[PDB]
């Protein structure tokens, strides 16, 4: 009769106290447990615990569940924060016998009238006012079908907090609505809800109401506890909206769920002007009231719409895959810079279209090179720079605290001594002191200050001055390094939390990729990260003017992703238009805008010479051709001048080339070759697949341009189109084959290794242009440009004044630095398994700017050792030498599983920064498959600046030794120190698992897997009856490193031996560190208690006394491995030994006396009796219950049997008899008897101080003390003893009987002198004396309340050793 309780504890909100480290001590009917340690006032425990107890269901469904959450400081005891006492039967009677995600109150018995001590969210199981004043909105996207231009939206604001929902008035046909309404939320503070849900809703008269956006207001970010505590206030300020893309094409939008609030929004949706105050009364009331004209005038002083100037320098666009057509990049902030509305000036906000080209190993890149496209925008946003200067200062001190923190841990991992790390935490703290004594921006004189700005100003100055005084307290109070470490994360978490600015009305810069009209990949760089301030470097953004590495993501990508789209390096800049002069300090390179015109000519098929025959177009024109533009149509603007003359000009070790194929058929037919069958990468007639040859100085080493199928195509490798009028050629290709299609396109691969005046030509005007004259051309044009640069008296700040141009903007570099990268890739670990053999074939593609390579494949191994250096010869980086050194481009190493058939699969990527050290050591970079880590990689990267730069005209140490020919090896001094170890192995048993895979653990066996040197132990033949391995000793040898960072954790694995190959892998193990593996009998009974009157002269005749343990036995102070699951942790155990060098027993339980019981019954009687459950056996001692006594004398005999480990536990209870009701419980206590046998002392039989054959000290152990010490000599390899009449030898040392009985009476009960002295020697071996356990019980209703004491003593002897002595009476 057993029942089980499942308790799942999720989170807590608004806990009492400050800076706490809470944890939940869940207790079910006296059985205690503990959850995971967490941080802050809002913990996120998410743990699951289980309990079980043996009793009737009528006695288990009345028990309480305890959710006792306490604050647990590292040097302080548990202080109570929450406690409740719900009933198990209130879970059991309800449906599912369970609660699911129920919100719970918290309370404290210090003051129950205080109400909520926070909240909690939990799941059980049983097994067998706010015055929200909304003013206006603007830039709301179209959501009604056209046939007023952009006013196709009917918005109204719905606000829902704490479950109560309200709505605003509808305003039809307006993209800039003017509500000016007040909505009073009746939610009493606090509640279970923390975050406010606000949606603008497009009203529809006939269909369902579409959703515009959803923004969130976290109340803890706008409120404080506390005198420095205030009710949540917000506004009047704009909050930005994010969701689906703005382009209303009709149809169901595939990114519809983005604007419902879930996931990061992909595009700007407008903004809401709103405020909130707390008119908090307990008289709950809600209403929507139209404002008078007085409330509108107060918000107009906050809308100081300054002009904002935006800069974006696109340095590189690499890492690119699945390229379709030319790729351009659009920069926008808010609705300014959205290229689909066609309202902007012809400068627009996008880079020019660029066809990607294959980089030579795996990826593609845009070949910008020395010309970087530039996007410059103008916008109108409010002057919120007082807020942004605050949060850039707080984030700035935060990231120098964080980088200094891992700098301290870097020296600790480098084993620097105590005085170097003293200097590192010293320079951490005084630089923190200078950064924090920097004064905050006063907000008192600024009329754009709201209520929340003034409240955060007092909050920030008070709290950061507390950081200052704590830093001075650590400056003289020199504690230990861990004690300063807990403080170090404390001010870091405080500074990051205070740095939140909920009134950030500046929208994030949404940088986009467009492949045609299709928006593909995005990132929202925050506007605070790039905004400029006049006040200095500490108040500027982190990437304000600095080069920023950005990894774009797909829409609705809640993950880092499997296929990364692209990697960009943008030199973003933002700031005031009056502060745009300060861009001159940040800029580098000759910023240019090319004045341009096109002069066109023609030659038809019957002409033969270039002239004007057949050109129905203007001669001098733009790139469109139809619109005339002469040479002097583009002139220098205000601040510009020409920088040159008119001219006629357009813009490593291995490589891999891609070849292409093309065919055609009729509908209903079969595929045949066309005339254009061997063509170029776009599909037009060029030199064939074999006429493209190797250039001079290189050689082929692939035998043939081979077939390829590693792409998104069908089974035959083709992608298919249909013929579309008016041209004779198809237009849109899709990678599936259907019956309609008339053309198809294939691909190929090969590889190789290293040992007319500027005219452009086209087949027809407006058709496909290229830079060379070939046989298919009949039209042409020439590329006039003249370079224009800003005046030197204004610098590169003059680009922002390019308004009224009617052009491309490009940061031309006259030079580029030359660099040389080496990627020391030694080994990896813990990688995912992808193939059917539970292994993988890892090879790592390593990329750096455009150049990429890949390592060799290590076949069928999850712990590869490539030992390979990928050498990137002559990679060029543009910019200043100092700029690219401090901000190197990000090396991204992604691992892939090689498949001989099919396609390769993703294994995980890591982002690393190359070190400029001349020999930088290896480190572990954690691989991620996006949603989870999938291993670690022992790599290192070295980036060397070379001797000379490569000049672009105006239009190293030795290589390492080779492991294999043409494959470089990671060098000797950088390699980890592998060395020869021989390990002696022990395996003796396993303890304490649960069930696994629909069955119990019947016959487990163990395999040791250190470094691939596999050894296997024997099998525990049946663990449920004996948990013992057959064979003790084993041997193995393992290749192992010397430093614990580089060293592999030990992989052990345990497999259940089930029949016919059906063995389940029931567990694994991970050893984190290896530092541990290099006168009558009643005269004796009352003398032990202390009752002299009933003892008599037993004490005065020099007899012994056993130890009556009035408290529990755990007060006595008297290798082990732990089984590991991947997710919760510790599940079981294993016993053995590793030395690194260069089962049934007889039981006799006696229950004799109890005392200290209370009169539980209201008439004053307590009637106790025992109940002990050991396996199948149960005690039904109600037959001999003792009525109406506080101190009963049971005095009974219980002969029993036990087997390890199912019957190793002794749980004993007491119940009090009742008249008509069920016998109520008194208490319980437990002992685990396995550790008494497991100990090397052999502490099973407690030792009397002298040996006696009979009498009170009559022997009980299976062997006499001489044979016991001889057993100690065989077990611990001590030399065998020699016994005489008077003296006894141990460790060949001579001990005599006068050490025992000097001044003591030689009682006639005493046995042989050999047994007296040998028993004395085991007393010197640390053996416990004789045991009687008078263990205090504990209340199930309260684990801190004792419930009397219960005296007992237990015999336990495994029958294989011998026959124990006969029992005696009590
Ligand atoms: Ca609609
Ligand atoms: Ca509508
Ligand atoms: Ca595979
Ligand atoms: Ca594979
Ligand atoms: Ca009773
Ligand atoms: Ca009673």
């Amino acid at each position: 009769q057993d029942f089980q309780i499942r308790v799942q504890v999720i989170e807590g909100r608004q806990l009492p106290g400050v800076n706490i480290k809470p944890v939940v001590k869940v207790t079910a009917a006296g059985q205690t447990k503990r959850t995971r340690i967490h941080k802050g006032n809002s913990p996120l425990f998410n743990e699951t615990l289980f309990f079980n107890l043996f009793d009737s269901p009528g006695e288990l469904f009345d028990e309480p569940i305890f959710i006792t959450v306490v604050d647990s400081r590292s040097l302080r005891t548990d202080a109570l924060l929450g406690e409740f006492r719900m009933d198990v039967g209130t879970i059991y009677r309800e449906p599912r016998h369970a609660y699911l995600r129920k919100w719970l109150l918290l309370s404290d018995p210090d003051d129950f009238s205080a109400g909520a001590r926070g909240y909690l969210k939990t799941s059980l199981c049983v097994l067998g006012h706010f015055c929200l004043k909304v003013f206006r909105a603007e830039d709301l996207p179209q959501m009604d079908d056209a046939v007023n231009k952009k006013n196709l939206v009917d918005p109204f604001v719905e606000v829902s907090f704490a479950g109560k929902m309200l709505c605003s008035k509808i305003l039809e046909k307006t993209a800039n609505p003017q509500w000016n309404q007040n909505i009073t939320l009746p939610a009493m503070f606090p509640s279970m809800c923390e975050k406010m849900r606000i949606r603008i809703i497009d009203w529809d008269r006939l269909t369902h109401n579409d959703i515009v956006a959803t923004t969130y207001l976290s109340m803890s970010k706008i409120s404080a506890p506390g005198y420095l505590g205030f009710l949540p206030t917000f506004g009047p300020c704009y909050i930005n909206l994010y969701g689906s893309p703005r382009e209303f094409t009709g149809f169901p939008d595939p990114y519809t769920e983005l604007n419902t609030g879930k996931g990061e929004g992909v595009a700007y949706r407008g903004r809401l002007l709103l405020s909130l105050e707390t008119k908090l009364v307990e008289h709950s009331e809600q209403k929507v009231e139209d404002l008078p004209a007085d409330d509108i005038l107060r918000v107009e002083k906050y809308l100081r719409r300054r002009k904002y100037s935006l800069f974006a320098a696109f340095y590189s666009a690499t890492m690119l895959q699945d390229v379709d057509d030319a790729i351009q990049f659009e920069v926008s902030i808010g609705n300014y810079g959205n290229k689909f509305d066609m309202t902007c000036l012809p400068l627009a906000s996008t880079t020019q279209y660029s066809r990607a080209v294959f980089d030579g190993c795996h990826y593609y890149y845009l070949p910008w090179g020395n010309v970087k496209p530039v996007v410059v925008l103008s916008s109108y946003w409010e002057d919120i720079s007082h807020r942004i200067e605050t949060q850039n200062q707080l984030l700035g001190i935060a990231d120098r605290l964080e980088a200094g923190l891992e700098q301290v841990h870097l020296a600790l991992k480098a084993q620097c001594s105590t005085e170097d790390v003293d200097s590192l935490v010293a320079q951490l703290t005084d630089e923190l002191i200078a950064g924090c004594s920097q004064p905050l921006g006063d907000i008192h004189e600024t009329p754009s200050a709201t209520h929340l700005d003034q409240y955060l100003y007092q909050l920030r100055t008070h709290h950061l001055s507390q950081i200052t005084e704590a830093a001075l307290a650590l400056k003289l109070g020199h504690s230990e390094l861990p004690a300063a470490l807990e403080q170090a994360e404390d001010w870091l978490l405080r500074l990051r939390a205070l740095a939140e600015e909920p009134q950030n009305s500046l929208p994030d810069i949404v940088i986009w990729m467009l492949q045609g009209d299709k928006r593909v990949a995005y990132q929202r760089v925050p506007a605070h990260q790039v905004l400029f301030s006049r006040r200095g470097a500490n108040y500027c953004g982190k990437n304000c003017g600095k080069l920023q590495t950005i990894f774009l993501k797909y829409p609705m990508e809640k993950v880092p992703g499997a296929r990364m789209p692209v990697q960009i390096r943008v030199k973003l800049w933002f700031g005031l238009s009056v502060d745009e002069k300060e861009f001159n300090q940040f800029a580098e390179g000759k910023l240019s805008v090319f004045a341009e015109t096109y002069e066109n000519e023609t030659k038809l098929a019957l002409v033969g010479n270039w002239g004007t025959t057949g050109l129905t177009y203007p001669k001098f024109s733009d790139v469109t051709g139809k619109i005339k533009l002469p040479k002097d149509s583009f002139r220098p603007s205000a601040g510009w001048t020409w920088a040159g003359d008119w001219f006629v000009c357009p813009e490593h070790l291995s490589f891999v080339e891609e070849v292409f194929e093309n065919q055609t058929r009729l509908p209903g037919g079969q595929w045949i070759y066309m005339s254009d069958n061997y063509t170029d990468v776009n599909g037009e007639k060029v030199l064939p697949k074999d006429d493209i040859e190797c250039p001079l100085g290189w050689k082929w080493e692939d035998e043939e341009w081979s077939t390829d199928l590693n792409r998104a195509v069908d089974e035959q490798g083709w992608e298919y189109s249909i013929t579309i009028p008016p041209e004779r050629k198809p237009k849109h290709w899709v990678p599936a084959e259907k019956m309609y299609y008339t053309h198809r396109r294939r691909r190929w691969v090969r590889l190789r290794r290293r040992d007319g005046e500027g005219w452009e030509y086209a087949s027809l005007f407006g058709w496909k242009f290229h830079l060379e004259y070939r046989k298919t051309d009949a039209f042409r044009r020439r590329r006039w440009r003249r370079r224009m640069e800003p005046l030197e008296k204004t610098g590169p700040a003059a680009v922002f004044a390019l308004e009224g141009a009617l052009p491309t903007i490009s940061c031309i570099f006259d030079y580029g630095n030359r660099y040389h990268l080496r990627c020391y890739m030694y080994q990896a670990r813990d990688l995912a398994a992808m193939d059917k053999d539970s292994f993988s074939d890892p090879y790592a593609i390593v990329s750096f700017l455009h150049q990429s390579q890949k390592t060799v494949v290590v076949k069928n191994t999850l712990n590869p050792t490539w030992d390979q250096t990928l050498i990137f010869y002559e990679i060029e980086i543009f910019g200043e030498p100092a700029t690219v050194a401090e901000q190197p481009p990000s090396i991204v190493v992604e691992l892939y599983d090689h498949d001989t058939y099919g396609a390769d699969e993703f294994m995980g990527r890591c982002i690393c920064q190359p070190s400029l050290e001349r020999m930088p050591r290896l480190a572990w970079f954690p691989l991620t498959r996006g949603s989870q880590p999938s291993g670690e990689l022992l790599a290192s990267f070295e980036l060397i600046q070379r001797e000379k730069p490569a000049i672009h005209h105006i239009p190293l140490p030795y290589p390492p030794p080779q492991r294999e020919a043409n494959i470089y090896m990671v060098p000797q001094n950088i390699k980890p120190a592998l060395q020869r170890t021989a390990i002696e192995i022990l395996a003796w048993g396993l303890r304490n698992m649960k069930s696994y895979q629909l069955a119990n653990i019947s016959s487990p066996s163990l395999v040791v897997e250190c470094g691939g040197q596999t050894v296997q132990s024997c099998v525990i033949r049946n663990l449920r009856k004996n948990p013992n391995f057959d064979i003790c000793t084993l041997f193995m040898e393992v290749m192992l490193p010397r430093e614990e960072l580089y060293c592999p954790p030990i992989t052990v694995k345990v497999i259940d031996n089930r029949q016919f190959g059906r063995r389940p892998v029931v567990g694994q193990c991970t050893i984190r560190s290896l530092e541990s593996f290099l006168i009558d009998w009643w005269s004796k009974f009352f003398a032990s208690i202390g009752e002299r009157e009933k003892c008599g002269s037993y004490l005065e005749k020099d007899f012994d006394t056993l130890k009556v343990y009035d408290t529990q036995l755990e007060n006595v102070e008297a290798n082990t491995f732990k089984l590991y699951r991947g997710k919760t942790s510790v599940i079981g155990e294993f016993k053995g030994l590793f030395k690194i060098y260069p089962q049934e027993c007889l039981v006799r339980i006696y229950i004799v006396r109890a005392f200290g019981l209370q009169p539980k019954d209201p008439n004053g009687k307590c009637d106790p009796y025992i109940k002990i459950s050991i396996g199948k056996k149960s005690v039904s001692d109600q037959d001999n219950y003792i009525p109406c006594t506080l101190e009963p004398v049971f005095g009974k005999m219980f002969e029993l049997t036990c087997t390890l480990p199912l019957e190793k536990d002794l749980k004993i209870t007491l119940y009090d008899y009742d008249l008509l009701s069920k016998d109520e419980k008194i208490g319980e206590t437990v002992v685990d008897l396995e550790n008494r046998l497991l100990s090397k002392f052999g502490a099973r039989c407690g030792l009397p101080q002298t040996y006696c054959v009979s009498g009170p000290n009559q022997w009980r152990d299976q062997l006499r003390p001489s044979q016991l010490l001889h057993l100690f000599c065989q077990q611990h390899r001590v030399k065998a003893p020699v016994y005489r009449t008077d003296r006894v030898m141990f460790q060949d040392k001579e001990y005599s009987i006068e050490e025992i009985e000097a001044g003591r009476i030689p009682n006639p009960h005493l046995g042989p002198v050999e047994e007296r002295l040998a028993l004395h020697v085991l007393q010197q071996q640390g053996l416990v004396p004789e045991h009687v356990e008078s263990r205090p019980l504990y209340s199930p209703l309260q684990p801190d309340i004792e419930q009397g004491k219960l005296q007992m003593w237990v015999d336990l002897f495994p029958k294989a050793l011998g026959r124990p002595g006969p029992p005696f009476n009590i």
